[PDB]
């Protein structure tokens, strides 16, 4: 008995394996006394965006493109009391193969053996 | 008895495996106690945007693009009192291929062996 | 008795496997004694937005796209009193094969092989 | 006795699996003792939208597109007391083929294979 | 019995394992007494933009691009009182191959050994 094997093997297979954990803790409070006097509480906030004639990306192609053209994003600025964020904002990108890739797996193998018992 | 075995395997096959977890916490409170004295409260917030004549991606193609124009984005700014926010925003964005891609498998083996016994 | 076995494969099969969990913890609250005085109460909030002859993409193709033109969005922005968000915002984008994307798997094999026993 | 088999397999078949799951937790309270006076409470909220003459994707093809032109969200924003927003908005987008996408599976094989015993 | 093997191996299978964790440890807080007077409480805010003409990328393609044209972002600014950020923002990018990549496995292998007996 005789064993020929040839496993000719043309393979991408790239994988990610990810742990993600948080754990807001202990958050315990006794006796807490309080006496408070506040008032007349007059905050104030204002925003203001204008924008004319704008363009963007005005030409030939982009293989991948994430970036962006003007714009204004705002986040947790103004918070005035007891305001609490645990854990709040996760932002995970995650891309195995971007865009505009090309793949071209051109396999033509030529393969004669034998065994002469 | 022989074993003659050729597994020819042109294959792509990437894979992503993924633990994702949250846990508040204990949050325990004994004997809080609270006087609280807050007359005429009168808080303020304004938002305001105008545009004209604005234009985006006025060209030839992009493979692949996630990005924005002018555009504007408000979260959680004017928390006042007694504001929580957890695990609040949690954004994930997995992609295996992209947008514009090509993947051409063009597999055309040859093969002939033989056993002699 | 012989064992010949080619079994050529031209497969493209990925996957992925997810976990995904929230527990909003313990919130125990014991002989919280509270004495609250708030006459008065005159909150608010003003949006506003104006758009005159705007335009996007005018030009030649996208393979894929997910960006937006002068656009607003608010959230959470103003909470007053006693204002909770757990786990609130959970936003999951998963692509296997984003848009435009061309898949030509062209097999054309050829496998004549032969036993003399 | 002998065994011969060729499987030829040009197979497309990505699948995935996913766990998704939310408990609010325990929230328990005892001995809450509250005495609230609030007389006069007056809130305010105004919005306003106005669009002239606007256009989007004014040109050739998109493969695929989730973006958007000139629009306004407004989510959650002016709670006033006692308000509550658990595993609230839970947004799932899942894709295995895009849009504007192309399968040709083009299988020719020639196979003649022989046992002489 | 003889054994002969050859796993001709053409492959690309690069692969990343994490494990993330984050713990808001123990806050705990015994016979904290607190008298708080704080009448006339005014904070104020203001943030502008204004934008003319701009453009960006207005030539030859880029083969992976994640930068920006004049934008603005605002975050956590002008907490007033009680603001806690616990593991706030966390932010993963993971990218296997990028955009506009060439990945082209061009193979094609001769092989004829024999075995006599
Ligand atoms: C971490 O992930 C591995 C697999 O990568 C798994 O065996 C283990 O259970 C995970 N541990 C935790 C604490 O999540
Ligand atoms: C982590 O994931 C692995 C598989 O990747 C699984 O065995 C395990 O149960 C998971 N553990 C937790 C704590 O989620
Ligand atoms: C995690 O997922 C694996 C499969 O990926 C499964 O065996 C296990 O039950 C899951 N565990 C939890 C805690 O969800
Ligand atoms: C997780 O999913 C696996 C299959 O992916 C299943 O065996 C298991 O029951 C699930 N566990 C939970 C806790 O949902
Ligand atoms: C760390 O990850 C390894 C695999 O990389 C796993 O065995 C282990 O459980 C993880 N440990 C923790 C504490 O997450």
């Amino acid at each position: 008995s005789f064993e020929l094997t040839q496993p000719s093997s043309v393979s991408v297979s790239p994988g990610q394996t990810a742990n993600i954990t948080c754990s807001g803790g202990y958050l315990g409070e006794t006796y807490r006394s309080w006496y408070q006097q506040k008032p007349g509480q007059s905050p104030v906030l204002v925003i203001y965006q204008s924008s004319k004639r704008p363009s963007g990306i005005p030409g030939r192609f982009s293989g991948s493109n994430s970036g962006n053209t003007a714009t204004l994003t705002i986040s947790g600025t103004q918070p005035l009391d007891e305001a609490d964020y645990f854990c709040q904002a996760w932002d995970f990108t995650s891309v195995v193969f971007g865009g505009g890739t090309k793949l071209t797996v051109l396999g033509q193998p030529k393969a004669a053996p034998s065994v002469t018992l």
